[PDB]
């Protein structure tokens, strides 16, 4: 029931092209963005870049617009499928670029395509896109995710030595996903006054997705200032930590440099072994309950050592790119116990859907997410709600690419009223609450 | 007419609660949210926070959202007016209120609630926005309006002893919209490469409108700065640049202090006279072709002389702050020759219609602003193009709060095709295209 289809290149929250999709239908106008990351895994799906110096240094998506335009969309429209068979018109795409790694038409042409045709269809099926999400993915009960927000920015996303790359709060602890609002609200403006009055006003700016970018080295001093600010806002208990190491960022042959951003010094260097010792004091001295990327992308020894000597989630994003083929060598190897889940990283949401199944069905946490590079799209706050994941990170309650989809579930959450739960301790595996 | 008004409080972009409405009409839902405003003044609309310390640092609006569901909605509900009916449906909201300032249900309410009605007539209209609001104001030759981009930051909005507020870049040169938005963000990009390589990376972070703070204290640096970039851009016959001094958070003892970020020494005081002498050399060493509130809010024979003395664009902010009848001594003092339209500094769709129609009618600019809470909406960027304002500042081309509004502003161009116009090198008076 596709009638046409027009993509167009739009700016994301950083100020680089991405790709926009408007998609119609009988019911009207539906229109999906693009997101992009920063620190990407060397295994995510190809996102297609033109490379014309002479336009915005290289990064327009030209090409990917034109594939859109001139080649899915006729196929799409010629294939007569409604846009409620979401696998049919993925899988046609999927086809139609022939390629393991999208690299025909980019990952990034073909899931513009794939999100403006899943919102089509919910609307085809008169109903809110969490909803026809949960039908794709086959669950009824819903329930809101516990927020995990950024709220200090390190590595590949900020402006100072800071290496590990993000610190985020988690407000288990909340009544309701709106009161898990308030409370990461209130601890990202004690966070502020707290770095303010340490570090003084130019320590207040903000990294690429809304948290403060401090001029600090030590990781810990980080996770120092978080407890501060969260004990500071009377939330102690209520809310607790969690963090993205994005270690592919500073792999540096075996070892991993933690102030990569500085005049490289081999001598600073440490191994995995150390690396993973200094995780056990971050979550000894600190309620950190989450760890993402604490190992390099291909460094699977030190993945599976480490999880097997924790209580708490290990969560893969470069390990494991969303992608069905590498989260079956990480349950194998038991590499980590939760996947981030970007429909970016592998493509389409027929495939993000499955990445997220797999996960699920192997015991493993689920933690849907956005990318350093966001756009004014909120896709992933419904799909979040949808997969009954529990969890989600989009970002420091600051800069809209964030707020967006804070708002947005907001907004579900009223609109299910009794019928959803709010996550809270279950995180990890909210499908108890039901 | 209106079927339900339904307000709730969701973030801005910096964190702070505000106000969205969800307006239903048999055309279906329309939504909009409001920018960051004030609780206190005497010529502008002040939005109503909560006030509990307890709660949101006490920056909630709970009471705004009740008195739009508990009050605005039933009233609207009833009258059984059409949502095309802006002028008819926000003057109601405004004897509901009773107050000068909509100090009672508060300026984000009304708004929230205006704005939502002006998406809904719209649609009954079979329009989109900007053509809407083009019919609302009279207007029929729609033009697309110069970007200007905060990429440098200062003042109180900035931990550095720079006292300038806002430095700006103006694609001026842009062939279109489109293009205008890749100058400004090859330029933003190459901007944040000159201040690593000068300042190093730990000032390569922004502030709450996207742009850069680093730490100077010149405000000819800034400008050196920017000038660098568009150069290293290979822009520059193609990008000049806007200036908001925000000069009344200076102002001290009737002078002016170029460095209040500093323990207090009123030996460093300027005059206004030698503050304008300092503007003049900015306008003669670097391609400053617009100064917002270049004097105090109240300093109004500063303004009057400084206007008659040069032939840059002169903007009105903390001067008019988008009030007609401030607007009206602005005008006939000679004060300035352009208006900064910030819709939620008056309150209602109507009455920022009626105030910019009120400056272009006697010969004065008018650049459509946001405000540095922002939220992702984007009614300013059909705003703009429906009032033909010719130029708009929504923010550096980073952080989506500000993004939204450009992309919107992509996408109308893109939807009037042949009939697309770029303000150019006349954003100051698109009225000649
Ligand atoms: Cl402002
Ligand atoms: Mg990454
Ligand atoms: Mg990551
Ligand atoms: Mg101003």
């Amino acid at each position: 029931s596709i009638e046409k289809i027009w993509a167009r290149e739009i700016l994301d929250s950083r100020g680089n092209p991405t790709v926009e999709v408007d998609l119609y239908t009988a019911k009207g106008l539906f229109r999906a963005a693009v997101p992009s990351g920063a620190s990407t895994g060397i295994y995510e799906a190809l996102e297609l870049r033109d490379g014309d110096k002479q336009r915005y240094l290289g990064k327009g998506v030209l090409k990917a617009v034109d594939h859109i335009n001139s080649t899915i969309a006729p196929a799409l429209i010629s294939s007569g499928l409604s846009v409620v068979e979401q696998e049919k018109l993925d899988n046609l795409m999927l086809e139609l670029d022939g390629t393991e790694n999208k690299s025909k038409f980019g990952a990034n042409a073909i899931l513009g395509v794939s999100l403006a045709v899943c919102k089509a269809g919910a609307a085809e099926r008169e109903l809110p896109l969490y909803r026809h999400i949960a039908q794709l993915a086959g669950n009824s009960d819903l329930i809101l995710p516990v927020p995990a927000f950024n709220v200090i920015n390190g590595g590949s996303h900020a402006g100072n030595k800071l290496a590990m790359q993000e610190f985020m709060i988690l407000p288990v602890g909340a009544e309701s996903f709106r009161d898990a609002m308030r409370l990461g609200a209130e601890v990202y403006h004690t966070l502020k006054g707290v770095i303010k009055d340490k570090y003084g006003k130019d320590a207040t700016n903000v990294g690429d997705e809304g948290g403060f970018a401090p001029n600090i080295l030590e990781n810990s001093e980080a996770l120092e200032l978080v407890k501060e600010a969260i004990d500071k806002a009377g939330y102690t208990e209520k809310i607790v930590i969690g963090m993205d190491v994005a270690a592919s960022e500073f792999y540096r042959d075996g070892k991993y440099d933690l102030d990569f951003k500085s005049p490289t010094d081999p001598s600073r260097y440490i191994t995995g072994d150390q690396l993973g010792a200094l995780y056990q004091d971050f979550v000894r001295d600190y309620p950190v309950v989450s760890i993402e990327d604490p190992f390099d992308q291909d460094d699977w020894a030190a993945w599976s050592k480490f999880t097997a000597n924790v209580g708490i989630q290990i969560v893969g994003d470069d390990l494991t790119v969303t992608n069905p083929k590498r989260i079956e060598r990480a349950v194998e190897e038991k590499a980590c116990n939760c996947l981030l889940l970007k429909v970016n990283q592998i493509g389409s949401v027929t495939e993000a859907i499955q990445a997220c199944k797999l996960a699920q069905e192997n015991g493993w946490g689920v933690m849907v997410s956005h990318r350093s590079g966001e756009t004014e799209d909120t896709f992933i706050a419904d799909l979040v709600v949808g997969l009954c994941t529990g969890q989600i990170k989009t970002g420091a309650p600051c800069r809209s690419e964030r707020l967006a989809k804070y708002n947005q579930l907001m907004r579900i959450e009223e609109e299910l009223g009794d019928e959803a739960r709010f996550a809270g301790h279950n995180f990890r595996n909210p499908s108890v609450l039901h």
